[PDB]
């Protein structure tokens, strides 16, 4: 016993009398094990960790030596909780190194003997894959018991006869066991049983435990909560369950979420709990996680989950119909009176005040009836494509109040305002039942070859346009060193309509040039189109899922949802008033 | 002495090599993952296994030769440049070439690519207006005399050393297509030295 | 995309390598040394559950 390589050969090979010897004169001359000179120099790691590691198929019969030696020290928490000095780990105590061995054979000797069980693993080792670790479980202990698959070590750890552990407790980023089991949860079929059973398990326990407050309530300092945290990252292996959750045991039936009421043999009605997927607009909602959030990976499934998918049905049919119908003709309307007061558009000058006649009050009525409804529903917009008519309302308050001064020539963005809210309804009102993927078709066009094209373009014309200058320029268009952007205008004119300037009657070059560019135009053409529409479309299902959801989900958030609008409520107390929403299924059992 | 597999033949390819070349996935998916247990004559493994956390296995395939550092013959080249290969579309998912892309593209994939887009898009738009403000009134070969017109001589001289530089990057070594490009600017050039009349007319092209 | 674009990228970055002097500080890991396997490596981290 001299220095940590002999003891770390000692205790790989599994042998101790060679060691007894000499860890009696170390005794016996007042050194304690927990020195730095005792630990490996770079972790500050001890020879506890090592030995665990160099389990003899989970056999390790020295580390009881060890145990031994650390209580003939006096010294337990020190040795005990010997955390790793480097970056790459934090804590990483006993308890963790012997719960990664999966060794429920040393474990409870080791915490029987007394051990720290809530260590605090904020190590870079154990922070989410995505961000930059490994393996994320929650830096607690018995999480981690709980993460790798270990209900006997959650068991005992929460019922051993000494020290045991409390689910409560959270970590750095407040988690919980609950919460890192919904992390390290996948959609697959494996992992999402032991997670689901030994979730719901922990729930359970905590409830009998504490009936106070089922675990689901504590929020991590995101603010999230297990179920939420389940939804936003795309965990419906484990969202699927969460929602319909009713475990029978009434002493703990209450933290139920498929509540069963009634049934008239053929007919189940169900009264699934949301009491979490609409806060009515007072705190965050699932179904708004789930549907604006564009990150959200799988949400093809997730909005089929059953509750959700439903009640998007029943806001459809209470106030989905009856708002956008309004809310639709109220913008056509109001931008048929726009390009009516546009035709009529105050004449012969006088911009400020032309309201002098019947016509023209009537026109200044179309105006500020069109003005007001700007200004108002860009309150709507504020209050809150929502850019799109961001930029609209803007440009028609600065346009009217332009007008207000009778500045001339100045109303001339209006006239662009009025084409914007024109596309703008092309854009938004798309619930008009399917009609492909109009909207959509749009984005993946919008802008995106025009730019190439123009820039293709551009090249194109300076490029001939130097070949002329190095010709004649100091030829068609006389020749005198004059501007580039009317060949811009006949190359548009009649390469691309007709009627050209012939411009040779200099041919070695443009023939080449034009045959080029009319190819570059047909392949990007046809590329685009045929790529676009035909491969990608995804035409209706989920696409207009999501489309009607939106529409009906900021229909809801334009106004106060709060009102009497809402959704059900149900069971008072006893039992449950936690609001519920029924669904009617029909099965034949 | 030597493992059996080290054996190349008069093609200098070897058997990993000749696997990866005919298009046999089958023999392929094997030999980057053999790792035969005996202690004795483990030493000529391939996927070593180094640790895991209990959830996690952190596996060490050696690619001692799916990449020579431009050395010798590498297993990547020959299976992705090569067009011959039978079946490309599951040999690079193989496991660890499928990741050896992605760590390159991290180290020194994304830093470099951009840099060139970025490098040669810049050089195309100096040589663009470079053109619409080239030599004008004739004077083509020493016309620089004046403040804009030693601009445009920067631009032009800057956009030769690009393209002379890119070339010597593609003799060293769509190759054609830069080849083609970069004899064509330097001939131009070549001209341009004597002012030649009319003479840069492919340089446009 | 998939296969096509695969075998884009992988041609972008054997050429990229191929460009530039590889055997600078810009290669791949190196791992054990000696009487187990220099023997560089490339080091994959799967995930499973058993
Ligand atoms: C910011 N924005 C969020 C979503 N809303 C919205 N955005 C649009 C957009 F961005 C582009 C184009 C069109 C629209 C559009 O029609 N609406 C909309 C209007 C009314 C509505 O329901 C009501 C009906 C009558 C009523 F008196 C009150 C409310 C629901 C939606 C509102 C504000
Ligand atoms: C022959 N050829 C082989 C492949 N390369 C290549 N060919 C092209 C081609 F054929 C047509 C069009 C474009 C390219 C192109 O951009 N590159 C390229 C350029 C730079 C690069 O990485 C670096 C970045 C900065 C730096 F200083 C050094 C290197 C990687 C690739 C090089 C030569």
């Amino acid at each position: 016993v001299f220095n940590r390589p002999i003891l770390f050969d000692i205790v790989s090979r599994g042998s101790t009398a060679d060691l007894d010897g000499l860890l009696s004169f170390l005794l016996t001359h007042k050194k304690r094990l927990t020195d730095e000179e005792f630990r490996e120099p770079s972790t500050g790691k001890t020879c506890l960790p090592k030995a665990l590691l160099n389990l003899s198929n989970g056999r390790n019969d020295t580390i009881p030596v060890l145990l031994d030696i650390a209580e003939r020290t006096g010294n337990m928490r020190e040795f005990i909780n010997s955390p790793f000095r480097d970056i790459y780990y934090r804590g990483q105590t006993s308890l963790h190194i012997a719960i990664e061995r999966r060794c429920k054979h040393y474990v409870e000797l080791l915490v029987a003997q007394g051990a720290d069980v809530h260590a605090q693993a904020r190590g870079r080792f154990f922070q989410p894959k995505d961000e930059g670790g490994y393996f994320y479980f929650g830096e607690l202990p018995l999480s981690l018991a709980a993460c790798t698959n270990q209900p006997h070590i959650v068991n005992y750890l929460t019922e051993n006869p000494h020290k045991k552990a409390d689910m409560r407790r959270q970590d750095s980023r407040g988690n919980t066991v609950l919460h890192a089991l919904v992390a390290i949860a996948d959609n697959t079929r494996e992992n999402t049983k032991f997670v689901t059973k030994m979730y719901d398990l922990l729930l359970l326990k905590c409830s009998r435990l504490f009936p106070d407050s089922n675990l689901e309530t504590v929020l991590n300092n995101d603010g999230l909560s297990p179920l939420m945290m389940a939804a936003k990252t795309g965990k419906i292996g484990v969202f699927q369950h969460i929602i319909r959750r009713e475990v029978t045991d009434e002493d703990t039936r209450h933290l139920s979420r498929k509540f069963k009421d009634w049934a008239y043999g053929p007919v189940y009605s169900s009264l699934y709990d949301l009491s979490s997927l609409d806060t009515c607009g007072e705190e965050v909602s699932v179904l708004e996680i789930l549907v604006y959030n564009s990150k959200i990976e799988n949400r093809h499934e997730m909005l089929a989950v059953e509750p959700i998918n439903e009640l998007l049905r029943d806001k459809w049919r209470k106030f989905g119909a009856v708002s956008f119908y309004i809310n639709v003709v109220s913008y056509l309307c109001a931008m048929v009176i726009f390009t009516l007061t546009a035709y009529y558009q105050p004449l012969e000058g006088t911009p400020p005040y032309p309201y002098r006649t019947t016509v023209d009050y009537l026109r200044l009525a179309g105006e500020v009836i069109t003005l007001f409804t700007g200004v108002l529903f860009f309150f709507t917009s504020i209050k809150d494509f929502q850019l799109l008519y961001f930029i609209y309302s803007v440009l028609v308050v600065v346009s009217a109040a332009l007008y207000l001064a009778g500045i001339e020539a100045y109303l001339a963005v209006m006239v662009f305002a009025l084409v914007l809210g024109w596309m703008n309804a092309l854009y938004f009102t798309r619930g008009l039942k399917l009609t492909g993927t109009y909207s959509i078709m749009i984005q993946k066009i919008l802008f995106k070859d025009l730019f190439r094209f123009l820039l293709v373009y551009l090249l194109f014309m300076i490029g001939y346009a130097s070949a002329l200058v190095t010709l004649l320029n100091p030829p068609a268009c006389r020749d005198s060193e004059t501007f580039s952007a009317f060949l811009l205008d006949l190359f548009k004119l009649t390469i691309g309509m007709g009627d050209l300037e012939m411009l040779s009657s200099f041919i070695l070059l443009l023939v080449t040039y034009i045959i080029l560019t009319f190819v570059l135009l047909l392949n990007m053409l046809i590329a685009l189109m045929g790529e676009t529409v035909g491969q990608v479309s995804k035409e209706s299902k989920h696409i207009w899922k999501l489309q009607w959801a939106t529409t009906i989900l900021d229909i809801e958030r334009s106004f106060p949802v709060f009102l009497r609008k809402a959704f059900r409520s149900g069971e008072m107390v006893t039992v449950g008033r936690r609001w519920c929403f029924r669904v009617d299924e029909v099965n034949w059992s």
